[PDB]
DNA sequence: GTGATCGC
DNA sequence: GTGATCGC
């Protein structure tokens, strides 16, 4: 689907938006968890460089109750 | 610090 | 129990 590539511990990975299990927002900074080969990953990106369906699966968490 | 979590 | 981690 739409990849998200992000810097965590030096490494610039990346990862599927279908791979992306939390999403929340920490200011500008837009956080997300996401299913690492089976582990559980973490990332985060600017709410710049978010491309519209990471902002999108944020926009779904924000207006949800649970 | 912050939200949320992993890794220890 | 909580330190690093991510962007600010």
């Amino acid at each position: 689907m739409v990849k998200v590539k992000f810097k965590y511990k030096g490494e610039e990975k990346e990862v599927d938006t279908s791979k992306i299990k939390k999403v929340w927002r920490v200011g500008k900074m837009v956080s997300f968890t996401y299913d690492d080969n089976g582990k559980t990953g973490r990332g985060a990106v600017s709410e710049k460089d978010a491309p519209k369906e990471l902002l999108d699966m944020l926009a779904r968490a924000e207006r949800e109750k649970k």
